[PDB]
């Protein structure tokens, strides 16, 4: 089997991407944030505290003939940005782009933090990291991908995120029309539960490539590119007037700037992030200070190849017995 679903930016900055997902019988379609940095599929629901719901579409398990309470199971998750959610668990039929999993754990939110409430466009998350990170207790649950894997034509999924445009998540096949040149594959460590890999270095604009190992995660659920302070300083030093602002929470730059590109290495291959991808616009409405899309990972504890980086590539998440990651230009 295979699946193919379009993923769409939630706003004009590509702050996140939403993908329609069918849950239950008859189908209830919710727009979920596919997150290769976490491993819980959770939804706004009929159980979510009413004051914490503001415009989201909810899953109502009582209206699904295939929903079953997973008795005694609870979940609770905290994300890198400080947001969180928690609740109880149902199993139900879940379909993505024509690919169906029966018995998928659907984690129903009883509580969500303010950032989730405030984002009316995101109805929940669909985790695509390794199932060892799943938070369901006392019986840990599998991700949608882990459940689907044995049925897939090939044990892979691909992320093809757009810059200010829709893109695609495919399950079970590699669309050879969706990228240019060849795919370069690189080793993955699953030790921390992430799609963790080592970039071979970077360049700023038309500058020389610096060969240096950068361990990080491929994370579709993180907006920006978070890299070591040395790398990030080298980048922003090439932008007149750019500075790190503790009051704003990272690097800002004059909105009048033309940003240089940023290149990262994948083995001997190179992925180029155009300068425009690194512009996250005014820090507040009408400001002439703009927020940068490359930020320091210092104090996160891990480097994160988030959407800024991934959307410059066609990315293969290879879930074979020895997992790997592939990157191609597009």
């Amino acid at each position: 089997s295979t699946g193919s679903a379009t993923t769409t930016p939630i706003d004009s900055l590509d702050d996140a991407y939403i993908t329609p997902v069918q849950i239950g019988t008859p189908a209830q379609t919710l727009n979920l944030d596919f997150d290769t940095g976490s491993s819980d599929l959770w939804v706004f629901s009929s159980e979510t505290t009413a004051s914490e719901v503001d415009g989201q579409t909810i899953y109502t398990p009582s209206k699904s003939t295939t929903a079953k309470l997973l008795s005694g199971a609870t979940w609770s998750i905290s994300y890198g940005d400080g947001s969180s959610s928690s609740g109880d668990v149902y199993t139900d039929t879940v379909s993505v782009g024509g690919l169906t999993v029966t018995g998928q754990a659907v984690e129903s939110a009883k509580k969500v933090s303010s950032s989730f409430t405030e984002d009316s466009t995101i109805d929940g998350l669909l985790g695509l990291a390794f199932s060892t990170l799943n938070t369901v207790s006392p019986t840990q649950q599998k991700t949608f991908f882990d459940n689907a894997k044995a049925s897939l034509d090939s044990p892979v999924f691909t992320a093809d995120l757009g810059y200010h445009a829709p893109g695609t998540y495919n399950f079970g096949f590699i669309d050879t029309t969706a990228y240019t040149g060849s795919i370069t594959y690189t080793a993955v460590s699953t030790k921390q539960g992430f799609w963790e890999w080592t970039s071979t270095g970077y360049a700023v604009g038309s500058g020389t490539f610096k060969s240096t190992s950068i361990d990080g995660i491929a994370d579709t659920g993180t907006t920006l590119l978070y890299l070591p302070a040395t790398v990030v300083s080298a980048y922003w030093a090439q932008v007149s007037g750019a500075k790190s602002s503790s009051s704003v929470g990272g690097y800002v730059f004059p909105c009048s700037a033309t940003l240089p590109s940023f290149t990262f290495g994948v083995g001997s291959a190179r992925i180029v992030i155009p300068g425009d991808y690194i512009d996250f616009g005014p820090i507040s409405t009408g400001s002439s200070s703009c927020f940068g899309g490359i930020q320091s990972s210092a104090g996160i504890g891990i480097n994160i190849f988030g959407d800024v980086a991934l959307k410059a590539a066609f990315v293969v998440f290879n879930g074979a017995t020895t997992p790997t990651l592939g990157f191609a230009s597009k």
